[PDB]
């Protein structure tokens, strides 16, 4: 009788990220209990620039703070952007959507340093350090933040429990739909930094269950430049379907 290889769903994430030659973490929130998977664990109290990640945040702090509202058109004023589909008028919601930086910037610029610095600071977001340059400050250092720092941030939003109005929170939730279908809503936010080495990877957000159960993740991966995008939606969802949470 020859032996057979038994493997849960530890061993299959970590093996997920193997395949892809590279590190990762997948941090997951229930019940107020957390859960790693993947195959570089220590990765998940690692603090990492939050690229596009920080646009939930920046949204908060700009809607309760009254610089924009969710029906403000921010116009393309000109200048050739970094993707053909960011050369339009956009909402916040859409820019979410599309990770369209130059819209965010816009909207930190309006908050200012001061104000931006100190919100940063009331909410206790990762290290809680923008320096002097608003514009990219979550792009380049020096704000850095773990994956187990945004699956808690992420859960607090999920259940309207971070320091904002209700409103304000429920605005921003509604931009970071990304699918719904069988009673199942998936919600969340990608980031990569393409401009510091090595580079970061990021998936965070939640699963909405038909019972209304909130499971929310944090997926953080070393990225290289050759990865499709799409790598990150990957190992998110054939991690979801091992671990049985979709
Ligand atoms: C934020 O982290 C950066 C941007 N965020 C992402 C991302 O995480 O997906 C990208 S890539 C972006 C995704 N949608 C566009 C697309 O796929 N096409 C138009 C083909 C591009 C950026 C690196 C950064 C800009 O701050």
């Amino acid at each position: 009788t020859p032996s057979q290889i038994v493997q849960g769903h530890n061993q299959v994430i970590h093996q997920y990220f193997d395949e892809k030659n590279t590190s990762g973490v997948l941090v997951i929130q229930t019940d107020k209990k957390i859960n790693l998977y993947g195959n570089a664990l220590s990765r998940a109290n690692t603090e990492y620039v939050p690229a596009s990640t920080f646009k939930m945040l920046n949204a908060l702090i700009g809607l309760e703070n009254q610089k924009t509202d969710i029906n403000e058109i921010f116009k393309w004023k000109g200048e050739k952007r970094s993707f053909t589909a960011w050369e339009k008028d956009m909402t916040l919601g859409e820019a979410m959507k599309l990770s369209a930086v130059p819209v965010y910037q816009e909207l930190a610029r309006r908050i200012g340093l001061d104000l931006m610095q100190k919100e940063v600071k009331r909410i206790g977001f990762g290290n809680a350090e923008i320096g002097q340059q608003v514009d990219n400050f979550w792009l380049v250092g020096p704000l850095k933040v773990t994956p187990i720092q945004e699956v808690e941030f992420v859960s607090q939003l999920a259940h309207t429990q971070l320091p904002f109005s209700e409103k304000v929170q429920a605005n921003v939730k509604n931009m970071l739909l990304l699918e719904e279908s069988n009673g199942y809503k998936i919600f969340g936010k990608t980031g990569w930094a393409m401009d510091i080495k090595p580079q970061v990877g990021w998936l965070t957000g939640w699963v909405e269950q038909p019972d209304g159960k909130i499971v929310a993740f944090a997926l953080n991966m070393e990225m290289r430049s050759e990865m499709p995008a799409s790598i990150r939606n990957e190992l998110l969802m054939k991690s979801l379907k091992q671990l049985n949470i979709i």
